[PDB]
């Protein structure tokens, strides 16, 4: 038992990374078979990064201007080409560690690991949630580009993130593998906002039953909702509003425990009308939005890769 | 900028784990040079555990008896010893994966990370701080032990922890890898209690300097105190006494800021008297105890391995 913030493994990914140098813009890149994926903005310099024109910008380039390294070791450059928001650099030479991989598009609500890189070589790791307003709350300082996120199931990587950008109220934006940006954000060295962002209801939820599972049950009511009745609240509380689907999802948890999903729900009704008086569930002083479903059972199953 | 619960990368860790079988009994074990670490109660059913007497099991037992695998693939046992709690299983093969390594045993308050293993394989990964009472709070099931936790410095890893059992209260206690519990604890299958713990002051600290250089700034006071007027507020609220030593290491936090380290104590002295009143810092509702300065440091800054 314990509930905590757990990331994959990051192993399979940790020998997928590399540096990528362009003039003096040095980012991370991403290994895969014999191309390099990293942001596109590496062929940037100084002068061009307010409003870029990529376009002209990568058809002056040549294959021998961008400089890949693998720990020591440089490889060839054979071919380039863009995709987006990342540029896809061909190199002679496959990436003898590449895993089984696929490129995923995440909703907002999902989780991922980030394995935060600097120099093309491993900071740490930790988990992160696609925001409803398409941020990630990451840790990220300058050289941290080209980062990625990624989700592993048994021993396929589902990479779903690359970092591209930090924004004015220090949250994180970036794109998928096929470069498009999660969000309206694009990719110029200009100040956007986030918008309003919300609590994601489900996650909460699934964080309750993970909660019961554990023997915290204090918050657990004598009441009952309705997904309308408890949509008035969530409206209020700038919490998702909860959906079919989303009871849905909380089924097998609901199953487990034998706490019904609307009971559940009255029960953070309460906790969100009446707060949390100074108590703690799983350690925290908050509502935490940042397990799934899924996320849970699998930590409260002990499932491995 | 943005501050998260940061994991080393677990790449080197992962290639040293593996399954360790004995009759029925199965837990994870390290494999390093030509030798497999594992918690010694591997040897025990189910008849032997409340009160094992593990010199006569050890003695009892063969090299045949212990079946490893790493993978899919069964290493011969050539030789086998007990070292305090761990068993040590000499192999006719060594790690090819090694790392560079060390063995350390922490002090309360130090960080490490777990990466938490079933059968050999890894689940995920997280951090953990050694709780004051020598237990951590973990996230750990059935078939979890020999799981190890570690730091990593550029490129050795330094284990600190072996996975051994869980307390009443749903804490976790094992071993430093000589096989010498933290704490009071056995490896008997019997109830044993944690101490009260107490929150670590000197990390609390780090972190509100963590807070201050990512831009939370509201809980600054206008007060100043002394080491001794601080510790018996500290004594009150359960904290752990602040001791030369601890306003010495956030020196050099305290000279990034400019914010005195009996300055930010008196904040801290405000904040424990008067609660966050509902305000959140790093995006908690409570104060954080499990950073150190030197994580605090490594994160603001950077560091790869
Ligand atoms: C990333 O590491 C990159 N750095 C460079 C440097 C030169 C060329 C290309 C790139 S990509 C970097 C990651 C950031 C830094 C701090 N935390 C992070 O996550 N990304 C950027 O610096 C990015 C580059 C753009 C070309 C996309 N810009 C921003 O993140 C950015 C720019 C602004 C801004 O511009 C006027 C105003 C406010 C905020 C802001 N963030
Ligand atoms: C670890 O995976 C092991 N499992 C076995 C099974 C058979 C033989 C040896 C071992 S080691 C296991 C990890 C635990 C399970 C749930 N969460 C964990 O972290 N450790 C144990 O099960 C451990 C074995 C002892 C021989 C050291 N025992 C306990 O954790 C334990 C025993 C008690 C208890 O006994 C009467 C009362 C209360 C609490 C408690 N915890």
């Amino acid at each position: 038992s314990g509930f905590r913030k757990m990331a994959f493994p990051s192993g399979k990914v940790e020998g997928c990374m590399v540096q990528v140098t362009c003039g003096t813009t040095t980012l991370n890149g991403l290994w895969l078979d014999d191309v390099v994926y990293c942001p596109r903005h590496v062929i940037c310099t100084s002068e061009d990064m307010l409003n870029p024109n990529y376009e002209d910008l990568l058809i002056r380039k040549s294959n021998h201007n961008f400089l890949v390294q693998a720990g020591n070791v440089q490889l060839r450059v054979i071919g380039h080409s863009m995709q987006n928001c990342v540029l896809k650099l061909k190199v002679d030479t496959a990436n003898p560690k590449t895993p089984k991989y696929k490129f995923v598009r995440i909703q907002p609500g999902q989780t991922f690991s980030v394995l935060a890189c600097y120099n093309g070589s491993p900071s740490g790791v930790y988990q992160c949630a696609m925001r409803p307003n398409f941020t990630i709350k990451g840790s990220f300082l300058n050289g941290s580009c080209g980062s990625v996120g990624f989700n592993i199931d048994y021993d396929c990587v589902s990479f779903c993130y690359m970092h591209h950008m930090e924004l004015p109220t220090g949250v994180h934006a970036g794109t998928d593998l096929e470069g498009n940006f999660y969000g309206p954000f694009v990719d110029r060295q200009t100040t956007q906002a986030a918008g309003t962002d919300t609590t994601i209801t489900v996650n909460v939820l699934a964080w309750l039953y993970a909660a019961v599972i554990n023997g915290d049950r204090w918050f657990l009511n004598r009441f009952t909702t309705t997904l309308n009745d408890f949509n008035l609240v969530a409206m209020k509380y700038n919490y998702e509003p909860l959906t079919q689907d989303h009871v849905d999802i909380l089924g097998p948890l609901s199953a487990q425990t034998g706490i019904a999903v609307l009971d559940m729900c009255a029960s953070l009704k309460e906790l969100l009308q009446n707060g949390m008086n100074g108590r703690t569930i799983l350690g925290s002083a908050l509502l935490e939005d940042e397990f799934t479903p899924f996320d849970v059972v699998r930590q409260c199953s002990g499932v491995t890769f």
